[PDB]
C-alpha cells in the first residue's frame, strides 16, 4: 500500500539550491519533524516548470518503500507549496556520476566493484517488486557515503501488472544512448532493458564518468548497435569486468544476465579486486569511510523518440 507523510512547510528551515538540471532543481535543508527537535538533513526535489509527472515519481517511491532496501533512495513524504516537493535525506556525497569524476585519482577497485555490486542489489530488489526503473544511470545513483550507494529517480518508473511482462512507452523523452535496443525500435520496457541500462552505468562507472557514445547523434544509435558496435573496452577493465558489460548488451533480452546473476559475479569479483580492474596505485588509494576516526571531516540526454 502507497502512503505519502505530507511533510507542513513550516517545519524546514535553512533551505538553500544545490543544483539544477534534467532532473529539475534540487534544494538541502533541515527537516524539524512536529513534536521532536531533531534537525533532520534532506534534500527536496522539484521538476523543471509537471505535478501530473512529480506525484507519479511519488507514488513510485512509496509503492516500493516496504520492505524497502539499503540501495534504493526512500522517500521521506512530499511537501505542498507554490510547486509540490519530494523530499528524501540528504546525500552528502551528492551523486555517484560527478563523484567519479571529481574523485578519480582516488577510487580503487574495491570501490567499483562494490558499487556495482550495490547497484545490483538494488535492482534486484526493484524487479522483484515488479518495478521497471527504466532511467537507471550513473547521474540517477547517489552516495550516502563512499562506501555506501543508492539508486534514485523514479520519474520514468512503471509497475508492472500482475499479469505483464513488458510496459509499452508512448511518445515522451527517454534516454536513447542508456536503453536497450527493444526500447529504441519498439519503445518496450522491461527488467531485462533495465540490465542493458545497468551494463551502460557500469561503463560509466569503470571510465570515471566518460559520456557514452559522445559526440555521435543519438538518432544513429540504434543502427550502431544493429551493426554490433557498442561502448569500448574501459582502459582499468580485465576481459571478464568487459564481458559482463557486453553481456548486458546482448540483443536476445532473454540472454542478458539477470540482476541476481549480475550480484554474484560482481560479488566474487569484490573478493579479488586488483585481479579484476588494473589501476595504477590502487594499494595507495583511500576515500573516508564511516569507521575512520575523521569521518565527521568529510561531511563539513532525453530525446522524443
Ligand atoms: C548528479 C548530480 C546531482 O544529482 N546533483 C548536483 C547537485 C544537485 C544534485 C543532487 C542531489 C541529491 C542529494 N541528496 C539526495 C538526493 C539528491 C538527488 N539528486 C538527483 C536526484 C536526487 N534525489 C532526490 C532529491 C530530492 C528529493 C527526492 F525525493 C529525491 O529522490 C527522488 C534525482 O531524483 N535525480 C537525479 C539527481
Amino acid at each position: 500500500q502507497a502512503l505519502l507523510r505530507i511533510l507542513k512547510e513550516t517545519e524546514f528551515k535553512k533551505i538553500k539550491v544545490l543544483g539544477s538540471g534534467a532532473f529539475g532543481t534540487v534544494y538541502k535543508g533541515l527537516w524539524i519533524p512536529e513534536g521532536e527537535k531533531v534537525k533532520i538533513p534532506v534534500a527536496i526535489k522539484e521538476l523543471r516548470e509537471a505535478n501530473k509527472e512529480i506525484l507519479d515519481e511519488a507514488y513510485v517511491m512509496a509503492s516500493v518503500d516496504n520492505p524497502g532496501n539499503p540501495h534504493v533512495c526512500r522517500l521521506l513524504g512530499i511537501c505542498l507549496t507554490s510547486t509540490v516537493q519530494l523530499i528524501t535525506q540528504l546525500m552528502p556525497f551528492g551523486c555517484l556520476l560527478d563523484y567519479v569524476r571529481e574523485h578519480k585519482d582516488n577510487i580503487g577497485s574495491q570501490y567499483l566493484l562494490n558499487w556495482c555490486v550495490q547497484i545490483a542489489k538494488g535492482m534486484n530488489y526493484l524487479e522483484d517488486r515488479r518495478l521497471v526503473h527504466r532511467d537507471l544511470a550513473a547521474r540517477n545513483v547517489l552516495v550516502k557515503t563512499p562506501q555506501h550507494v543508492k539508486i534514485t529517480d523514479f520519474g520514468l518508473a512503471k509497475l508492472l501488472g500482475a499479469e505483464e511482462k513488458e510496459y509499452h512507452a508512448e511518445g515522451g523523452k527517454v534516454p536513447i544512448k542508456w536503453m536497450a535496443l527493444e526500447s529504441i525500435l519498439h519503445r518496450i520496457y522491461t527488467h531485462q532493458s533495465d540490465v542493458w541500462s545497468y551494463g551502460v552505468t557500469v561503463w560509466e562507472l569503470m571510465t570515471f564518468g566518460s559520456k557514452p557514445y559522445d559526440g555521435i547523434p543519438a538518432s544513429e544509435i540504434s543502427s550502431i548497435l544493429e551493426k554490433g558496435e557498442r561502448l569500448p573496452q574501459p582502459p582499468i577493465c580485465t576481459i571478464d569486468v568487459y564481458m559482463i558489460m557486453r553481456k548486458c548488451w546482448m540483443i536476445d533480452a532473454d540472454s542478458r544476465p539477470k540482476f541476481r546473476e549480475l550480484i554474484i559475479e560482481f560479488s566474487k569479483m569484490a573478493r579479488d579486486p586488483q585481479r579484476y580492474l588494473v589501476i595504477q596505485g590502487d594499494e595507495r588509494m583511500h576515500l573516508p569511510s564511516p569507521t575512520d576516526s575523521n569521518f565527521y571531516r568529510a561531511l563539513m540526454e532525453y530525446l522524443i523518440p
